[PDB]
């Protein structure tokens, strides 16, 4: 229950000499993709920021749009995306995820579901720095109903710190639970999203297995006979979340490389995020649970210095 990241520490590391051979690999006829993708998808995200710095002092150029030029398609994207601090990654795909007239519900689903209370908390303040608005204000003006209201909550990054498990708190919520879907005329959404969304993750663990004894249904089950739309997908990131959020994510890749269509975005912003954090215990929930290891869907389905890059980015 350590969670390992993919990228660590290069040891060794020099921010000049690193930034040299970028320019020295980005200046002149094209670029040399393979010194950019095998130098930094071993440095740290930290490391990365240091080189971006030393470039500009050196050179007076800002290293990112040097790449956001002479890159292009979907290798630039990604290195790109880990070029992003760490700190202002989650903060703008949520902020680009919601500077749309349509709106990857799924990034904000997928961000806001999966990442703990702390988390959230300095997502909220650096997007409120970096951008004009509150993460809040700008969430709740793309979206309406229950799918919102669920967001909110968790974005109070407020959920009760596990401290200890209460038998009698653990029947009643799964018994409110079972009280406000399977047998109700109808469903009490309401219900879902406090018990989900404030509840300590080990008494909400017990609360599911509780919820499976009393009913026949698994939480999932149940969300899925009950909900629908965006409201479900949410709660059903949120319940995954609780149980695993490397398994959850382990999950959300494999539903974006085995789609009717590809989604670049998620297999990057997933793999990129959370390169630093859990992309080991990701690729190990993988083997497990999908059958595939996460090394393999990428050396299939992609290509170019994308894919060199990504299985750099996984580690074997
Ligand atoms: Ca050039
Ligand atoms: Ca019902």
């Amino acid at each position: 229950q350590v969670l390992r990241g993919t990228v660590t520490d290069f040891p060794g590391f020099d921010e000049r000499a690193d930034a040299e051979t970028l320019r020295k690999a980005m200046k002149g006829l094209g670029t040399d993709e393979e010194s950019i993708l095998t130098l930094l998808t071993s440095r740290s995200n930290a490391q990365r920021q240091e080189i971006s710095a030393a470039f500009k002092t050196l050179f007076g150029r800002d290293l990112l749009d040097d790449l956001k030029s002479e890159l292009t398609g979907k290798f630039e994207k990604l290195i790109v995306a880990l070029m992003k601090p760490s700190r202002l990654y989650d903060a703008y795909e949520l902020k680009h995820a919601l500077k749309g007239a349509g709106t990857n519900e799924k990034v904000l689903t997928e961000i806001i579901a999966s990442r703990t209370p702390e988390e959230l908390r300095a997502i909220k303040q650096v997007y409120e720095e970096e951008y004009g608005s509150s993460l809040e204000d700008d969430v709740v003006g793309d979206t309406s109903g229950y799918y919102q209201r669920m967001l909110v909550v968790l974005l109070q990054a407020n959920r009760d710190p596990d401290a200890g498990i209460d038998e009698a708190q653990v029947e009643q919520d799964a018994q409110a639970l079972f009280q406000a879907g399977e047998l109700k005329w109808g469903t009490d959404e309401e219900k879902f999203i406090t018990i989900f969304g404030t509840r300590s993750v080990s008494h909400l663990r017990k609360v599911f297995d509780k919820y499976m004894t009393i009913s026949g249904f698994q939480i999932e089950e149940t969300i899925d006979r009950e909900t629908s739309g965006n409201l479900e997908q949410l709660l059903l990131a949120v319940v995954k979340s609780i149980r695993s959020i490397p398994a959850y994510l382990a999950e959300t890749l494999y539903y974006a490389m085995k789609g009717a269509g590809t989604d670049d975005h998620t297999l990057i912003r997933v793999m990129v995020s959370r390169s630093e954090i859990d992309l080991f215990n990701i690729r190990k929930e993988f083997r497990k649970n999908f059958a595939t290891s996460l090394y393999s869907m990428i050396k299939g389905d992609t290509s170019g210095d994308y894919k060199k890059a990504l299985l750099l980015l996984c580690g074997e």
